């Protein structure tokens, strides 16, 4: 499994939107699947 | 009479709010009205 990331929490603040309030905004970006299909097995209860 | 303050006073100003403007913003909080009923009299204008 690869998981791809930007290593930094970005953090923005504004009392410029709405001038009694400060609206924080903290993001940061991340993404990922599998890499390796014959690396991962799972477990059925099916059959 | 109390009198309650903060002595600060914030200057908020913004281009990013209406944006040919600046929006010069002013807020110091301050409140108070009377503590002791009994210190202050006063003079009404009739019979």
């Amino acid at each position: 499994y690869t998981i791809a990331e930007r290593p930094d929490l970005r953090v923005l603040r504004d009392p410029f939107s709405a001038k009694p309030h400060v609206l924080f905004y903290a993001s940061k970006r991340v993404g990922g699947d599998v890499s390796d299909f014959a690396a991962i097995k799972l477990l059925k209860f099916a059959a």
